[PDB]
């Protein structure tokens, strides 16, 4: 804990060495899913936040994933009953119905529930009689047979949803694929009320059927954030504060803390957020606003701080800010914003918009004010300097490689989402746009 450029914070890490040194330990902020612990001076003065650091693809996985898989009945997207996996078992809105064809089908008194082999047993039966469907049908067959393994699946993946006439009726997006007409036949494909009623399994399934490849199925729920690095984004975020002078991050670095508090199963690293004093939670300022508004001078200054929070935020593409994590404190300034707990930032790629990790202060009447004059004023100089962007991504380099798990592609990836976010900020304070617009843009990257 050598902080040789900052001697105030070094003497803040010291009170708390000295603290634990007299038994006074950090304890968990909420008793349950602790990894935050409130840091103690010898006064018992909170001083700081601290917060430790060969799959198959073929039909079986691709409906698997597309269907889930249930071990007792449930309803679908109509309301149908279902189980295991897609596995429909009437149309009847009897519960006591769906019971009954359940136990024809699995050969038992099941009251509603099969085990996970039972579940697979239906499920090989529903692939093999989608495939009869294919092959018994004169529109579906010769498509089949002229298909490659990965584009009949995506057939046999429509046919198990839908059903064999279902599939049939996409005359001539059936004749389309036959003649290996990829692109027209996934355009004519999503103009469909299948597609409408399930868009992102359908979205899957026609990239399957325009590439022939496994590509919309592969990298499922892997997120856009580098794992176990959050104490290094919350270090980055006071990083990017303090190099365009935002001022609304408390002072963040990276630490060592040892503590008999901790979770062990020894010094451990973490980030260290110091402690501010006063404030509550944006949201229960914005209620308690509609009732006694700020006046002009203080709306104003509100207002900039709240510019320094969105320009914080859209830089480093937080993925974790509500109204509840940023803070506000009234009563030099007169109204103050904290941006707290920026653990989930710095994603590696711009989020795939089937999770959409919205700012939630885009949300408020608030972000529909244009950036005032001043905000731009301050700002523009430094992130239209190309100059004053290289010694940013250089300097958060020197902060990321530190980790065990860095890796230099990953970082460049989470460089050129940022240097695609400076962009488009830059672009809408140029174009006097608000919070709000800014937020429209279509992302961008620098490569
Ligand atoms: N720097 C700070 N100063 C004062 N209070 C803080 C600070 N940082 C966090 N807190 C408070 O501590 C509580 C939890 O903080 P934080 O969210 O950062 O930890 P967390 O365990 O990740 O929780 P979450 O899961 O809510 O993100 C919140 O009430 C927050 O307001």
């Amino acid at each position: 804990n050598a902080f040789l450029d900052d001697p105030e914070f070094a003497d803040i890490m010291l009170r708390a060495e000295q603290a634990i040194e007299v038994g006074i330990f950090p304890e968990r902020i909420s008793q349950g899913s602790s990894g935050s612990y409130f840091v103690k001076d010898p006064k018992r003065k909170i001083i700081g936040v601290f917060k430790p650091k060969w799959t198959k693809y073929n039909i079986f996985e691709m409906l698997r994933i597309d269907e889930g898989l249930r071990l007792k009945i449930y309803k679908d997207t109509e309301g149908y009953y279902t189980i295991g996996i897609g596995h429909l078992l009437t149309k009847s809105p009897s519960l006591n119905a769906a019971k009954s064809e359940l136990d024809k089908a699995i050969g038992r008194n099941t009251n509603g529930v099969i085990t996970k082999d039972e579940a697979e047993k239906l499920f090989n039966q529903d692939v093999d009689a989608a495939v009869r469907g294919i092959l018994r049908n004169a529109k579906l067959k010769p498509v089949y047979d002229s298909l490659d393994a990965v584009r009949r699946a995506a057939l046999i993946n429509m046919v198990f949803q839908m059903g064999e006439t279902g599939v049939a009726g996409f005359t001539n997006s059936l004749r389309m694929l036959q003649q290996k007409r990829w692109d027209e036949a996934a355009v004519n494909l999503a103009k469909s009320r299948w597609y409408n009623q399930t868009p992102n399994r359908a979205k899957r399934v026609i990239t399957t059927f325009r590439t022939g490849t496994w590509d919309a199925y592969k990298n499922l729920g892997r997120g856009c954030l580098i794992p176990n690095q959050g104490y290094l984004s919350e270090a980055g975020a006071y990083l990017v504060d303090n190099k365009l002078h935002l001022s609304i991050v408390p002072k963040t670095k990276v630490v060592w803390l040892v503590s008999e508090t901790f979770n062990y199963n020894p010094p451990k690293i973490g980030s260290f957020q110091l402690f501010v004093e006063g404030y509550k939670e944006a949201e229960y300022w914005l209620r308690k606003f509609e009732a006694d508004p700020l006046p002009e001078n203080i709306r104003k200054q509100f207002q900039s701080q709240f510019e320094r929070l969105v320009i914080l935020d859209y830089i480093i593409r937080n993925t974790d800010r509500g109204n509840d994590n940023w803070l506000v404190r009234y009563e030099e300034f007169l109204i103050k914003i904290a941006a707290i707990d920026n653990g989930l930032a710095f994603p590696f790629k711009h989020p795939d918009e089937w999770r959409a990790y919205p700012f939630h202060w885009a949300w408020l009447p608030q972000a529909k004010v244009p950036f005032s004059e001043e905000i731009r004023n301050l700002i523009l100089p430094y992130i239209s300097d190309m100059n004053f962007v290289q010694d940013l991504c250089e300097d958060l380099y020197e902060l990321f490689k530190t980790d065990k798990g860095f890796d230099k592609a990953t970082f460049e990836s989470q460089m050129s989402v940022m240097r695609g976010q400076i962009l488009n900020l830059t672009q809408a304070l140029r174009d006097g746009k608000s919070p709000f617009q800014l937020v429209q843009i279509p992302c961008v990257i620098v490569e």
